[PDB]
């Protein structure tokens, strides 16, 4: 018999190649006293047993998505998200890729209204330096925008302000 | 922020027609710290998101709410999944509990907690026998033991 994994009926659903969106996930999984669950390892139960679903990834190449997430995008696209309340974080480098700064959050943004998903935890690009972002509509970003690499020591207060929005 | 509802992984969705089967999904839940689910309200989803289905009906001969909701049993995947069985039913034995059998099995859920006959559902019982009629005082000692068996 094995634990459900989390109190809260939160899934974080992530990828990650070094490291950073793995450790950005866990700690937003124990605000929310959710799970954190490696895209690799994620089944569609997981993308649909929640009560929130928050993804996230990390934007690589040009502008594309984690490769995770590419060959396991069919757990979403095969997921019934209709109705279903869903968060998006990105991790990105906004400054060595100041066009293409967490473009796969909005990827992931399109996949996620597309299956009929409303999308909470809007945030705004103020505190941001980069010229163009697929994770931006209306001037704002789809979720929350972090930036490991140059902006490690803001990430805490974001995790922390965009979180006290999704309850 | 919803909970999970319970602490464990374990979804017991059950059918009652005069309230028998309901009580001792609740009792089954509460010990394996699981959730108690009505098959009239149950989900898809609460048959898939468990490492530990357990399935239970009363013998009326499946339950009329357990057949008119086959599908969601239907269309679950249960393939390698851990399922385990309960049935309630002097009068009659434990019958829809079998038919609960079949239809886990055709899935593909291994099946586990199965029963000695000793107190349609081989020479052992698939799963959980209880007769609420005239062996409550049992059933606990039943579902003791039974619960010994699934961890
Ligand atoms: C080859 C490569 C391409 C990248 N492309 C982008 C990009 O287009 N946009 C962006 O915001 N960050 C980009 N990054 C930065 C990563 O997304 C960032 O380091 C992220 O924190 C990595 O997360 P991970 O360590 O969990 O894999 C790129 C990094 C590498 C190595
Ligand atoms: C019409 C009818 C048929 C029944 N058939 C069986 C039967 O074949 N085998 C059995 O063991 N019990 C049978 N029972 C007994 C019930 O399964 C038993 O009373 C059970 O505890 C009912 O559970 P519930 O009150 O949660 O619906 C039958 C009861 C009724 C009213």
């Amino acid at each position: 018999a094995a634990a459900r994994g989390s109190h809260m009926s939160v899934n974080v659903i992530f990828g990650s190649d070094a490291g950073a969106t793995r450790a950005v996930a866990s700690r937003i999984a124990k605000r929310l006293q959710g799970r954190a669950v490696d895209i690799k390892s994620a089944t569609t139960t997981d993308f649909e047993a929640c009560s929130l679903l928050i993804l996230g990834a990390p934007t690589y190449g040009f502008g594309d998505l984690q490769t995770d997430w590419e060959t396991n995008i069919d757990k979403l696209t095969s997921a019934n998200l209709a109705g279903k309340k869903v968060a998006l974080f990105g991790t990105g480098d906004q400054t060595n890729y100041p066009d293409s700064f967490v473009d796969a959050m909005g990827l992931l943004y399109d996949h996620v209204v597309e299956r009929g998903a409303d999308v909470v935890g809007f945030t705004e690009t103020a505190g941001y330096d980069y010229t163009a972002s697929k994770a931006e509509r209306d001037g704002r970003f789809v979720g929350l925008a972090l930036d490991e690499d140059g902006q490690s020591s803001k990430t805490e207060k974001r995790i922390t302000e965009w979180i006290s929005r999704l309850t």
